[PDB]
């Protein structure tokens, strides 16, 4: 609730970052209710719950929060760049996984063979994916570009945990960690995605 | 290394079980040199080196082992129900998982009906497969039924973890601990099937 100076009354839930003790800003973009509102966590009301633990790491490096009628005044009152950076990344760290994977290969078949060229199948497409939307953009606006963003958001995270898992049959060390961020980082948009091709389609005949 | 008294010296990895307070005995099948012999852990020599993490989880219910020169007697000097059974609890497992899915989609599309269903065909298939493998154990002797004994352990724990997957998927609790040990007991088996099979084959023939 963001319901008119405005009061803010509400629970919160998987947000990251906060619980660094460096945390002071937050913002909530909570109930056209789409009303986005700066809210100091310093406020009277905020105070985090519980930490959340996905595979059982803390993730040093998910408290739940709890917003109970903060009074924050009237002053206090998009995602192209972040999906194509969170992608980004993402096939940075599966190009890690696979060079550490043929380096363990090599170092200890014909199927371990067939799995890296895949895993280097899969890494190039996803990577010319990312770098078209992007592309796409920079050059032709920002409104332009949902359907490759959306696009990004299916394909990647499939294929990286499939490399992940492939990697860590192969091991049968820091592809840990890996594996644990690409499992965290784990079907609308493929709805989403149909929709904006079935408008496409009737908008060209 | 079971090198004739007789002195076993080596180092042990992966073995489940052994940081209970009331472990004593212990089975070691080292180097036709398969020669298996009761070493118990309080002779000199045995000493456990570091405990082993799967995705995070102790385990409480993986120390690794080191085995330095112990001395023991010559006094102190299979595989069918071990698997029928650690595919069957593997099957219950999926059977609860499967429940616990069906009643959280209850309480809160198209897709998840489909996820249902095929894991209730993935689960009947498997409890088949068991059931008949250990039919074959128990009617036609023990030294005929290694073509379905490779077989369950090839076919469950993809599919389970498939279904777990699933689950985890829909959840957007229990659950945790039933990915853990689904994830923990997950292709040289293929390979063996593959020549059974080629040899039965040629036997018909």
């Amino acid at each position: 609730t963001i319901q008119r100076g405005y009061i803010v009354n509400g629970k919160k839930w998987w947000s990251s970052g906060a619980g660094n003790p460096k945390c002071k800003i937050a913002i909530v973009l909570g109930r056209r209710q789409h009303s986005m509102i700066l809210v100091p966590m310093d406020t009277p009301g905020v105070e985090l719950i519980r930490p959340l633990s996905v595979f059982g790491y803390m993730d040093n490096m998910h408290w739940e929060v709890h917003f109970n009628h903060v009074r924050v005044p009237a002053s206090n009152l998009r995602l192209g760049p972040g999906r194509i950076h969170h992608c980004m990344r993402t096939v940075g760290l599966a190009e890690r996984i696979l060079q550490i994977m043929c380096d363990r290969a090599v170092q200890r078949h014909e199927v371990v063979a067939h799995w890296i060229a895949k895993s280097r199948i899969a890494i190039e497409e996803i990577r010319l994916l990312t770098l078209k939307a992007a592309h796409s953009i920079d050059t032709l606006g920002s409104a332009s570009a949902r359907k490759e963003i959306a696009m990004i958001k299916v394909a990647a995270p499939k294929a990286v945990c499939k490399i992940a898992d492939w990697a860590i049959q192969v091991h049968g060390y820091p592809l840990a960690n890996m594996y644990a961020i690409i499992r965290t980082l784990r079907e609308v948009h493929l709805s989403a995605i149909a929709k904006m091709e079935l408008q496409d389609q009737a908008r060209r005949l």
